[PDB]
Order: C-alpha cells, then structure tokens, then sequence
RNA sequence: GGGGACCGUCCCCCGACCGGCGACCGGCCGCCGCCGGGCGCAUUUCCACCGCGGCGG
C-alpha cells in the first residue's frame, strides 16, 4: 500500500485535479459452510447425522417491527472525534 | 265449432364432431406433504437450568 497521494487542503478537497492524479498515479499504465456431518456412533443408524448450524427458530413473535432505513453516518461514541479545547 | 299439417320454441332418446375435465365427480398409476404405528437408543434430536456469556430487536 502507499500514502493517500493526494494531500488535503480543505476537508473534502484535494490538492490535485482529477486529471493531475491520473498522472500522479500513473494509470495510463496500470490498466486492466452451513452444514456439518458427523458419526452418530451406533450400528444400523448410517453414522450420516448431518447436523446444521442456525436452526429454525422454535418460535416466532405474534408481531414483528420493520428494519430501520439506512443513515450513512451517525458513528458510534468509540469512534467519534476527540475535540480538545486549544486553552487546554 | 273439431282433427290434422306447418312454423317457433323447449323436453327427450339416439348417434357422430370439436373443445375442456372447468372453480360438477369418482378409479388408476406418478410426484409431493402430513399423520399413526414399527425399526432406528445416541458426535442425532428434544426438554429444563446455569453463565455479573456474544449477536439482532
């Protein structure tokens, strides 16, 4: 991997035009398992148990909520911006 | 004034023709599903409890 390349004079502007980076980065160039099975351990069974993971649920609630739309942001607090004070 | 014939209509048999088994029914084979009873008795399946458990609501 390799740096962003493009230094960042404005938050979300580059330094570079678009066409300044096809250059920079020199593109004119670089072109182009849910079920297990496992011995049961007893004669005449077969010993072809095939068991799998995430079962059915054994019950279902009389009524369900619709999902939630989608947000393209709102962070969780462990990754939010640490703002400091300059007086600090 | 009778009784017949004819015409139009239904009601019937009796055939033969096409279309369809339709939401008008059965019998047979096919496929699928369920139930009951056998066999299958154990790394399968199920039940209940615990963890200051992990995920989604």
């Amino acid at each position: 991997p390799h740096c962003s390349r493009n230094p960042v004079l404005v938050r979300g502007i580059g330094r570079y035009s678009r066409s300044a980076m096809y250059s920079r980065k020199a593109m004119y160039k670089r072109k182009y398992l849910a079920t297990v099975t496992k011995p049961v351990g007893g004669d005449k069974n077969g010993g072809t148990r095939v068991v799998k993971l995430r079962k059915m649920p054994r019950y279902y609630p009389t009524e369900d909520v619709p999902r939630k739309l989608l947000s393209h942001g709102k962070k969780p607090f462990s990754q939010h911006v640490r703002k400091l004070r300059a007086s600090i």
